[PDB]
């Protein structure tokens, strides 16, 4: 399943932070689009799990849907 | 007790993310200095709680000491 999220990232360090939390989660294939504030994730993890992992950064997060 | 941390923040959004995870922890009084990449926290929470809360954000954190 391929999930897409809005993540409020403003600088490269913001993007690195998201990468670090996703790395620590494991079991994910992710793609981070900094200028458009999007994080695309392919994973067997539930959307709830991905959402909670992203919210751990303290950044504003929302769901852009599947596929 | 005032704990002091180095936190690799490189934009205002980075600073706000740190404030959010601290707010959610609760029981903290803090000051975030962006240009100097320093967070100062007054709290009864253990430094282990504080550190883990900061590290949860995906940013590079290290501990500077007390005051
Ligand atoms: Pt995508
Ligand atoms: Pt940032």
């Amino acid at each position: 399943p391929k999930h897409e999220f809005s993540v409020d990232m403003t600088c490269g360090g913001c993007a690195e932070a998201v990468s670090r939390v996703l790395n620590k989660l494991g079991g994910v294939k992710y793609d981070i689009d900094l200028p458009n504030k999007k994080v695309c994730i392919e994973s067997e993890h539930s959307m709830d799990t991905l959402l909670a992992t992203l919210k751990k950064t303290g950044k504003t997060v929302s769901y852009l849907g599947l596929e």
